[PDB]
């Protein structure tokens, strides 16, 4: 059910294969209910993560502007201990990192054991923007490609499991949320009309997220997660989360006391 | 029990016992919950402004002994503000690379970029702290630590960082029911090391020691004490400190170089 949001390994996909604004059926307070109760799961879940302190987890989120990256980190991201989560954002590269390989500033943001880290964007932005407005051509592209999938490889060898999700929204969606932005005094800082080329691009954009897509493997897995109603965009991630976490399976470690022993003055 | 009721006055003498550490303001949990539920919202309107402006930036430190709340506090208070605006640092024991430098080394790396609020779950004061507990410094050196400390704030103070600094006030007696729920809940065994009992036995000479830190208490770097035997009056007193404070600082969203109403979507 959740697995039919996963993209299988070894076959190019469409984003038009998903509907943008699934709900599963369920009413908006039955998925919330339901992302309430997966909350105390997903605490219990990272807490074992934390306390074993053997694996991590890795969350890719990379999607376009205003298709839900900031809301789901603060809905379903805000379940975890925060203590036990790493969130980075990726912007425009600085001119340091562009002196450097594009993964160095990627890699050293990614988790250490016990972690929870969190990529709003991420590597996938140098096969993205940089695609649509011809910095890099096709072979590099693909160079960066195999590089990316190599350094998830790496990753996935640590102990850190690996998710990656595209949040999928409609044209008409994203632009009733930008124009949203316009229409809230308290939002203009947000909203940059320069930025609106990319909406002219919306197809070439498809184009390149569907390339990117294609390192999707069962360790290191692109899920395309209907998100026009926010709510089913946090119960799908919720899920997500909730799924890897339980087969990593962290377990409490061993104590080296006997706790009916011990007296506290 | 109003907010400036514990605020530590800039001074040279500071008593934790002028403080009581099960205040409720005269209200129930309920009323208080509600309360703070209130605020979450204003929290999180405030920190979008500060981010926003990309002028100033606040600096929550939190400093107290073991199960006073200082993670129940981030999770339920900072929980309110984005986290995308947000950069929590929990400084545990100094690596040996961290040993290799001053002690305020590692901690100025952490000082929040403009726009953001900095959390320190744990902070510069340790070295000044269970260092001098156990002896690994002398009095005259945690003097000169607390000069450091100092001197280190009003810099940041002075590139428009707001600095609140947060002591969580518990009695012995809820510290011990608060650890023996540890021992009794399995899944809490994990955080409960029977090593660290040594430092309830020295409660005294943390008080000592805490009080000498809370003497950095100025009016730009404030310290509070705040009475956290109900975690939900810790959550509600820390919720209107930190709103005192964005409220103070009126981060202003920015001049836009563009009229909305011209912008045309397609
Ligand atoms: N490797 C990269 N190369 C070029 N641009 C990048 C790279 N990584 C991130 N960026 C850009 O940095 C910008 C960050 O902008 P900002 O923080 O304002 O959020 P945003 O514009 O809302 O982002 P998004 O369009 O993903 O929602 C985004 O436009 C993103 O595409
Ligand atoms: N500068 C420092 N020097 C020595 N010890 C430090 C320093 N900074 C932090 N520590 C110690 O690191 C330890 C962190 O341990 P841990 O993450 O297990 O949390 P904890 O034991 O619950 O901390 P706390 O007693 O503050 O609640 C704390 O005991 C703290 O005192
Ligand atoms: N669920 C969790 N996820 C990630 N880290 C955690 C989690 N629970 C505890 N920790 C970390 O483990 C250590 C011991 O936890 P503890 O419960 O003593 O929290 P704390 O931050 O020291 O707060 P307190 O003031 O209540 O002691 C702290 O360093 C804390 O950050
Ligand atoms: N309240 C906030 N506090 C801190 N940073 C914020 C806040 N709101 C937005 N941002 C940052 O500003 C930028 C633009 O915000 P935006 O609402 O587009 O978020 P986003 O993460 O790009 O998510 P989306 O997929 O919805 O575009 C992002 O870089 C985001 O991290
Ligand atoms: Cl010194
Ligand atoms: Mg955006
Ligand atoms: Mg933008
Ligand atoms: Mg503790
Ligand atoms: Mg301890």
């Amino acid at each position: 059910d959740i697995d039919n949001y996963r993209v299988k390994p070894g076959k190019r996909v469409k984003l038009s294969d998903w509907a943008t604004n699934d709900d599963a059926g369920l009413s908006k307070e039955e998925g919330q209910a339901q992302t309430a109760k997966l909350a105390g799961e997903l605490a219990e879940w990272q807490e074992r993560l934390y306390a074993e302190g053997k694996q991590s987890l890795l969350l890719i989120l990379q999607a376009r502007d205003a298709a839900g990256k900031d809301g789901a980190v603060k809905k379903v991201i805000g379940a975890f201990n925060p203590a036990g989560v790493q969130i980075t954002s990726f912007k425009q590269p600085s001119a340091e990192e562009l002196s450097h390989d594009f993964l160095w500033r990627i890699h050293q943001k990614a988790p250490a054991k016990g972690y929870v880290g969190v990529f709003n964007r991420s590597q996938y932005e140098d096969v993205l923007v940089t695609r649509v407005y011809d910095m890099i051509d096709d072979k590099t592209a693909k160079r960066r490609l195999e590089h990316i999938r190599h350094f998830e490889e790496l990753l996935t060898d640590n102990a850190t499991r690996i998710v990656k999700v595209y949040l999928h929204i409609s044209p008409e969606e994203q632009k009733e949320r930008l124009q949203a932005r316009l229409d809230n005094p308290g939002k203009h800082w947000k909203f940059n009309p320069g930025d609106l080329k990319d909406r002219s691009n919306w197809d070439k954009f498809n184009d390149v997220y569907e390339d990117a897509l294609t390192t999707s493997t069962d360790d290191a897995p692109w899920y395309v997660v209907p998100a026009d109603r926010k709510w089913y965009r946090d119960l799908v991630l919720s899920h997500i989360l909730l799924g890897a976490l339980k087969d990593m399976n962290p377990q409490f470690p061993a104590i080296d006391y006997d706790p009916s022993k011990v007296v506290i003055h």
